[PDB]
């Protein structure tokens, strides 16, 4: 069969072959709460990894990994908007929240820069794009391709529903080197979908961990970031 | 595991666990040519079926079964339009081509009324929408769900590239009656998407059987329609 | 992913997706009674819907396979005939004319043809000389390869009326085929391997299934499997 | 699908997803001697896990895993006989290797007594049996179902073939609680099995580790403990 293949369908607290960065978190009722939610609100970032790395590459044979992956998650804002979103990511293998990271960058980076050594690729779903904070970020809550830069390489207005469940659905094929994302409400049919080129091999090392981060970077625009499931598999 | 899933990375002549009906086939180079290829084109019809008959839901237990499928096609036209059309289907068990179908119909409908009786849930990938013979069509090419009827329930506007290799996810969830379509080119990053409702224990039999049929009406407006690779998985 | 994969925790009456041939059919409690229970004198094959793979002549490859199941044979008196086994034959094969029980409806003789193309894992419940000269002197589990009378057999320590479960695995690349039966009641358990050339023997598509006889009917028992997974891989 | 799958065709060197402990590495053939081999050879503890931890039993839902796995090793010993054995084992999740194990308890036991807290099921294939330093061993070399003592409630004799491959399955069913051991050697058709009851939740926590464990009491008697390639699955 393939290489690697998980499915959670829900969490336990304190599931131990996920490891949790920063505030993340699973709550009683089994949901993955990246992003803290408690009493006084407050600002937040948190990271949570699948325990275990995943060889997405090989030196040896230059085999290059194709995988898929599936989640459902629920971003609900107190007002009618909220900061700061969550992403989809792989980087190397146990990396730890870059030291001087703030929630508009997901606890994936330090600065706004496209350094070479950040060795990142995740899949954004940014809520929050005031110029004054986020210049990068285009003008509407997105989904962006990152690749080693908060600054998407693409990206596509995400048309986000507050409080509704969105089930996510992400494909990369390595013969074609195509990244797709799929989003969908099953509330009431809204779909955004994205893709890109993204070569793995030129930009991450062989060995990664997969995840999710996200962040809160004003406690006054509060709003989760819950994930409900998640499915992953990839083969060499 | 789950109750079936299979895998086709190409496919071979007369491959023994695919049923082929009217002018389908599968060519020397591994293709299934679910619509008729030669020298002088033809008007041609052809629908290409897995084998074996899938649960798509027990009476006993009133469960109803979520699916997964991708393949990618390709659709490429003599001049720069061409006829008719693809699909992607599920019919009652060892279904015929209807008696006095049409390449507009795919090989699906024996008429354009909504009838209950028909019990087929498709979804096409629609290139003609000529008013003159395609009445119920929009102005467009298009991606559309069909229940029961050639007239879509939802359609989306396809942005079809010539001669290109699609990628095609289709997922329905059980728990949440959402059937959604994800099509991209990986040649350029085009990206297309569409989500509807549709309960399967409502419009389809317990056993059904699931493959592909497409048609050409007007063989001066000459294209293929050419799977590449088929991957499925279904779960009661 | 693999080339295929199905699952069946248990069976509905008229599975569509399962040939019926012979006396075979699936009870209303959904177990697969490949051999008729009511009494009397039967014989009858239950293959999966669509063909499989096994080789392909263009690469050279081989297939690989795992399949588990679970199966009782519960027998009236402390003995009975004739026994149940899984195979793999030609694409859509029928019952050949003229078989009998003790051949579990795959073979026409008792000789070795090459034509058969005929690969089979029998658990093997009756061994009379008289009728059976080709069994050995007890129930067995035997590797059948294009003939009833087995290349290899192991003893069969049959439980009258209790589950076994069972896992037959073949590897490609060694060309290794190997039985795997335990009886969670009680611990017994039973083993056997052996080496077949898969490509020698079998055409390149064929069909999966279970087919079993009752040479008798006063010694009468079922052949009864209860649940069926299967996965091959080119 | 499954809650986990995880497939290893050949190792390579310092794999990320793989925990060493002791003196278990894997050589650059791509085959992993939990036991060290060097000339000159040497006594050796080792144990290599998965590095994720699995969840074999829900205290909230009281459900059972049923896991399999399947693996092949070989064992060469120097003259016409080696020390110590080879286990697979299910031990608390990133346990260590306990203080004061020799190579005849495989790393796994740090007396010969059956204490609860051990929290350890592991199947052995026992090469050593001399009475004077393993008393608890029966006379002659085996497959042992150990739970919680070194001391096995279950052998059958295992006829070990010298420097040849062996491939083994191992099943456990929950609902019956049976674990069947399968092993065979492709060479000659050797065949040895094993089965015994075990209750999962009545022995081990939540939580645990997945591995391979062995040893060499004596230099003299060397011989190696190579795994080629591990499949593994459960399911809750
Ligand atoms: C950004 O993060 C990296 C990794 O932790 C660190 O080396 C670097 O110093 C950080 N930048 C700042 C300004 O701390
Ligand atoms: C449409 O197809 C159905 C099924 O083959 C058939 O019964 C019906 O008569 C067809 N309509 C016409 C006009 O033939
Ligand atoms: C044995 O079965 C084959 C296949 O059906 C048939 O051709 C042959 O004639 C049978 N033998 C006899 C004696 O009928
Ligand atoms: C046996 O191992 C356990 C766990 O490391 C340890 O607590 C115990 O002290 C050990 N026994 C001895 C004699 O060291
Ligand atoms: O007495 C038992 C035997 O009875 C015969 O009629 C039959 O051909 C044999 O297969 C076996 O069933
Ligand atoms: O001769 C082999 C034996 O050597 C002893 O020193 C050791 O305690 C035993 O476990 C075994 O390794
Ligand atoms: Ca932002
Ligand atoms: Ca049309
Ligand atoms: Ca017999
Ligand atoms: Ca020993
Ligand atoms: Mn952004
Ligand atoms: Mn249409
Ligand atoms: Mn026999
Ligand atoms: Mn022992």
């Amino acid at each position: 069969s393939d290489d690697l293949s998980f499915n959670f369908d829900k969490f336990v607290p304190n599931q131990k072959n996920i490891i949790f960065q920063g505030d993340a978190s699973v709550s009683t009722t089994g949901v993955l709460q990246v992003t803290k939610v408690s009493k006084p609100t407050t600002t937040s970032i948190g990271r949570a990894l699948y325990a275990a790395p995943i060889q997405i590459w090989d030196s040896i044979t230059g085999k290059v990994a194709s995988f898929a992956t599936s989640f459902s998650f629920v971003v609900k804002a107190d007002k009618s908007d909220g900061v700061d979103g969550l992403a989809f990511f792989l980087a190397p293998a146990n990396s730890q929240i870059p030291s001087g990271s703030s929630a508009g960058m997901f606890g994936l980076f330090s600065s706004s820069d496209s350094k070479s050594s950040n060795q990142i690729i995740a899949v954004e779903f940014d809520t929050y794009f005031g110029k004054a904070y986020n210049p990068w970020d285009p003008d509407f809550k997105h989904i962006g391709i990152d690749v080693n830069s908060i600054k998407s390489i693409k990206t596509v207005k995400w048309d986000w529903r507050n409080g509704e469940v969105a089930d996510v659905v992400i494909t990369y094929r390595a013969p074609t080197k195509s990244l797709t994302v799929c989003l969908s409400y099953p509330s009431d049919g809204t779909s955004n979908i994205i893709t890109a080129s993204v070569d793995l091999k030129a930009i991450l090392p062989e060995w990664v961990s997969v995840g999710f981060s996200g962040g809160v970077g004003n406690a006054a625009e509060f709003e989760t970031h819950d994930v409900l499931s998640w499915y992953f598999t990839s083969n060499l």
